[PDB]
């Protein structure tokens, strides 16, 4: 197996060797990214399509099960259906099983896959803050109060774990914001909706290039969002370490938010329900108030979400939603074509 079993191995130890969100976006065995390449392969060269299948099944089915999340999504994604067809049901159900154990000791367990109401039976106040977008905007912190967290979802919507996300924070009257992006809006339509639906805020996170190039990034996930709702927040989040002073000013001229962060959940790295829940609440503690960093396609931070809200709950912090002062904003952005 030996490239296939390489690269699998390479994503496990990149994930764990990652000092940084940059770093681990820096990866060259990122799943998504590895995938994309094998259907690539697979297609071009039918010789090697049943090979490519005994080889990815027997190097995915090597690892235990908690490593294995790190291709979850992969496996899920109906356009690795060929790729994964010989295992499929086998993985998943080692990953279900390694959820299942995970949620044994969690006093307010959640569940990516299926509808659950949590025992949650609190109800944040709302707290809904305008931010003058016109000519744009720099949140870091967000200019929210101690105690006040901005919880934030990148990458979504996933046609699963996006729905466990907005069951959890309607559960307890808190609002987010979503940060979506145009490949998951695509796939995902009816998903965006229900998030809509829900009152949070939609805006969009680019995911890769020349200034031509980038701006058409940050346009492309806007219409995306604006194509399926009629609508797009005027609030936008870069590819993580963007430092363009070019695209920083084209934000402001566009009328739209550029959206940073200041507590960390690291949900990108694999590691336990528990070890998730104390970093994030951890970051949270130690910066006092801010904005959160979530990615709604990471199904352990669907898991963790009930549980999450509790804590928030419990430790005296309430949940703010930034919005634009001007509510018209979201359906004449600078970003989006009409009609
Ligand atoms: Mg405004
Ligand atoms: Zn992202």
């Amino acid at each position: 197996m030996s490239q296939i079993g390489s690269s699998v191995r390479q994503a496990v130890s990149d994930n764990q060797s990652a000092q940084t969100l940059v770093e681990w976006e820096n990866s060259e065995a990122n799943p998504e990214a590895l995938f994309a390449n094998w259907r690539h392969e697979f297609m071009v060269d039918s010789s090697k399509r049943e090979s490519m299948k005994t080889e990815l099944c027997k190097e995915l089915q090597a690892l235990p099960a908690q490593d294995l999340t790190l291709f979850e999504n992969e496996i899920r994604d109906e356009n690795n259906r060929a790729l994964v067809s010989g295992c499929k049901e086998e993985l998943l159900a080692q990953v279900d099983e390694h959820f299942d154990e995970q949620r044994e000791s969690m006093s307010v367990p959640g569940h990516a896959l299926k509808a659950v109401q949590s025992r949650n039976s609190f109800r944040f106040p709302d707290n809904t803050q305008k931010r003058d977008m016109s000519n744009g905007y720099m949140a870091v912190r967000g200019d929210v109060a101690r105690k006040e967290v901005v919880l934030t979802f990148d990458d979504g919507p996933h046609g699963l774990y996006t729905d466990a996300i907005l069951r959890a924070l309607k559960e307890v009257n808190a609002k987010a914001m979503f940060f979506a992006t145009g490949k998951s809006v695509r796939t995902n339509p009816e998903a965006l909706k229900r998030v809509a639906a829900d009152g949070h805020v939609i805006g969009s996170h680019s995911i890769t290039l020349t200034f031509d190039e980038a701006a058409a990034e940050v346009r492309g996930g806007h219409q995306a969002v604006f194509d399926v709702l009629g609508w797009v927040d005027p609030v936008f989040r870069f590819p993580y370490g963007e430092t363009s002073k070019d695209l920083k000013a084209f934000l402001k001229t566009k009328s739209t938010g550029e959206f940073a962060w200041n507590i960390e959940s690291d949900d990108w790295r694999t590691q336990s329900n528990e070890q998730l829940l104390a970093r994030v609440l951890a970051n949270v503690e130690s910066q006092g108030r801010g904005i959160v960093l979530f990615h709604d396609i990471q199904r352990r931070t669907a898991e963790i979400m009930p549980q999450f809200l509790r804590e928030l709950y419990n430790r005296g912090y309430s949940v703010v939603l930034l919005t634009a002062a001007d509510p018209s904003a979201k359906y004449n952005s600078k970003l989006v074509k009409r009609k």
